[PDB]
């Protein structure tokens, strides 16, 4: 019974758009020593994911549309820590173009950053609009990690996500790290960890974990290379179907960024009724390919 209609900011067209992809871009590249030299890409993302996560498609509550993640309850989500980070990054962002609205603007982070990092075009609409405080889902909608194939499943399912997507999206655990401080799990997922590649599937097949409690008495699967896994990452290939999806993505990094393109715009979008004469998507050009 309750719809979110995505609505164009008054005035503003796919050229607009760019000029924040590009500020959000050129951001990117010149904040460089974060986090140990990953750049902002990965927050950027997981920002995306995390107010996108939120929807509940049984009634349409949370999601990225009403951009709730600006007010405290949200941003203050134990499931966020960490993400006050790439909240700030944008704040510049947000100044220089006032016009856009707080949903279109996490989510547009989400897509600059995968494509910067040499990731696959993901179309992206915009039309969300800020939704009042009292709109702000409750805590407790975001995944916990210490779980196992089933649980990614049943969860997933929440955000009418099926396999191939669950698999898919998971790949984005290729970039960054966890974080102890934020989480609770400690080390990067692979080598190549600002760079968006099928690194994740490669490192669950081909690397000898060892299953540890870390320093804050958790478990996680660490390998002889300095990586880890987190529980639910390596549910992947403790389930048949999953394994069999993610020996596909390993295979085929073509098809994984074909999968995980579609996936992560489905999820950024989760909850929007476009209507019939809306744009098309926004497929936004890299800075390299502007020569800028
Ligand atoms: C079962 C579902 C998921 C669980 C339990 C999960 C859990 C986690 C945890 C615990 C972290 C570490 C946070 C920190 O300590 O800073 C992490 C990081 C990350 N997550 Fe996920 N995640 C899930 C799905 C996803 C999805 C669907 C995406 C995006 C498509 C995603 C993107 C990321 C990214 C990019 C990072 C690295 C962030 C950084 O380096 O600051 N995650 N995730
Ligand atoms: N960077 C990350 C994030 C989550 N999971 C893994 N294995 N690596």
């Amino acid at each position: 019974t309750l719809v979110h209609v995505a609505s164009v900011e008054k005035g503003r067209s796919y050229e607009d758009f760019q000029k924040v992809y590009n500020a959000i871009a050129l951001k990117l590249r010149e904040d460089d020593e974060y986090d140990n030299y990953i750049g902002y890409g990965p927050v950027l993302v997981r920002l995306a994911w995390h107010i996108s996560g939120t929807w509940d498609k049984h009634d349409n509550t949370g999601g990225s549309y009403g951009g709730t993640y600006r007010f405290k309850k949200e941003f203050n989500d134990p499931s966020n820590a960490g993400l006050q980070n790439g909240f700030k990054f944008l704040e510049p962002i947000h100044k220089e173009f006032p016009w856009i609205s707080s949903g279109d603007l996490f989510s547009l982070g989400g897509v600059t950053a995968v494509q910067e990092m040499q990731g696959p075009k993901i179309p992206w609409r915009c039309g969300r609009v800020d939704t009042p405080e009292d709109t702000t889902p409750d805590n407790g909608r975001l995944p916990d990690a210490d779980k196992d194939a089933g649980y990614v499943r049943t969860f997933f399912q929440r955000l009418n996500m099926n396999d191939r997507e669950v698999v898919a999206l998971m790949g984005a655990h290729a970039l960054g790290k966890t974080h102890l401080k934020n989480s609770g799990y400690e080390g990067p997922g692979g080598a190549a960890n600002n760079v968006f590649t099928n690194e994740f599937y490669l490192n669950l097949l081909n690397e000898d974990w060892k299953l540890e409690k870390n320093d804050a008495n958790n478990e996680q699967w660490d390998s002889k290379s300095g990586y880890m896994m987190l529980p639910t990452d390596y549910s992947l290939i403790q389930d048949p179907k999953y394994l069999s999806i993610v020996k596909e993505y390993a295979n085929d990094q073509d098809k994984f960024f074909k999968d995980f393109s579609k996936a992560f715009e489905k999820l950024l979008e989760n909850g929007i009724t476009f209507p019939k004469d809306a744009p098309s998507p926004f497929i936004f050009k890299t800075l390299e390919e502007q020569g800028l």
